[PDB]
């Protein structure tokens, strides 16, 4: 498991626009188009990503490329972000992805703000940080997700995942 094949299972793979689970305009693998209620605001947005235009659909192919993209900018910018480099830098290979699974979902900006759990990450107090990481919006907005994510924090391993 890596993760790629991690998000892919979380995020899922759809070729038409949708709405993500707080109702935005998205498409792919999790791509987010707008946060605007016009669709098209998102379709415009959508060929201003593709650089074609899409009439609201893309291939596979378009859908991979915005996802290594997106993978790619969340790695950039925890390791540009002061708060989120040295958590990553201290965590071991499976974790790392775990975080970066929070920062594609949620961005840099909104991880960053679970200062306690960072702490406890960072100390490897895994137990304390599972619990303190289910007491957000996040957890309990999206349940099955964050426990997922939760118990790779928590065990360091692609356990809950492996079902999947």
């Amino acid at each position: 498991m890596n993760i790629f094949e991690m998000l892919r299972i979380d995020e899922g793979l759809r070729l038409k626009i949708y709405k993500d689970t707080e109702g935005y305009y998205t498409i792919g693998i999790g791509h987010l188009l707008t946060k605007s209620p016009s669709l098209n605001a998102a379709k415009s947005e959508l060929d201003k990503a593709i650089g074609r235009n899409c009439n609201g659909v893309i291939t596979k192919d378009e859908a991979e490329k915005l996802f290594n993209q997106d993978v790619d900018a969340a790695v950039r910018g925890i390791l540009r972000n002061a708060k989120l480099k040295p958590v990553y830098d201290s965590l071991d290979a499976v974790r790392r992805c775990a975080l970066i699974n929070m920062v594609f979902q949620m961005g840099e900006t909104g991880v960053a703000g679970f200062t306690n759990s960072l702490r406890m990450l960072q100390q490897k107090r895994w137990d304390e940080a599972a619990a303190n990481l289910a007491k957000s919006r996040w957890y309990n907005q999206t349940p099955n997700r964050a426990k997922r994510v939760i118990t790779t924090f928590r065990t360091g391993t692609w356990d809950a995942y492996k079902n999947l």
